[PDB]
């Protein structure tokens, strides 16, 4: 979950310091990493 | 793409007010809708 | 000094949100209090 | 008034985020520069 771990850090870290770009890049990364986890076990 | 339009609208509209809680629930629907639409027209 | 305190609080609160009118007026009041600091009995 | 600009610049920026420590240092500059000007016209 290391790939997902880093993504969670950015979104929550951005959440505190009100931001738009940082939140945006993180959120897509999380879902992008989630779909990454969707197929990570298979390959 | 009629559906994707609403996602774009809400995200941009929310982003103006520098509101993050509603942006978060929107910026996800855009990616969810985008993949969903790609999955449509086939089934 | 009490005068600067209220202005500082107001500017900080305004900047915390994303409203510009309050920020501008509070900055004006900040500078006003800063100059008035000498403007009061000190030097008068 | 250039000196007081930076102190005001940091405070609003810190207040924009929630970096408490940055705010704490900055606010002292606001008061510190407040006397500095009144102590600057006299040389």
């Amino acid at each position: 979950m290391t790939g997902l771990a880093e993504a969670i850090a950015n979104t929550v870290q951005a959440a505190q310091q009100h931001d738009s770009v940082k939140l945006g890049t993180s959120i897509v990364d999380i879902v992008a990493n989630g779909v990454g986890l969707l197929g990570k076990l298979f390959g």
